[PDB]
């Protein structure tokens, strides 16, 4: 029913640095977020039932629409015309590879006013 100890986050990195990472084991129901990066590239990524998937994104290799329903420390969801790369780790001492060699702070070319 519920009882589910593999408690696996989903980590979402963009162009090359983590932007956000959302927790699948124990989070039942339904859930939404919009990864938006490049000149119209976006992928609407959906959490349903304690697992991930891409509901919708522009790209020609939809790879992650045939990856489908991930949720296991191991899973992955990859959209490289859109640069966004997501990987699923365990919280509990799931040691991967810890490559840190990222993108800088990206400047807000427009710092004034919207």
């Amino acid at each position: 029913m519920k009882n589910t100890g593999d408690e696996v986050v989903a980590i979402i990195s963009q162009n090359g640095k983590v932007i956000r990472e959302i927790p699948l084991t124990g989070h039942k129901g339904n859930e939404q977020f919009t990864i938006k990066g490049k000149g119209a590239q976006y992928n609407l990524m959906e959490v349903d039932g304690e697992r991930i998937r891409i509901k919708e994104d522009n790209s020609p290799d939809q790879v992650g629409v045939k990856m489908g329903w991930k949720s296991k420390a191991g899973d992955t969801i990859v959209c490289l015309p859109h640069k966004v790369f997501v990987e699923i780790k365990s919280t509990q001492k799931d040691s991967k590879d810890p490559d840190t060699d990222l993108i800088v702070p990206n400047l807000e070319h427009h710092h004034h006013h919207h």
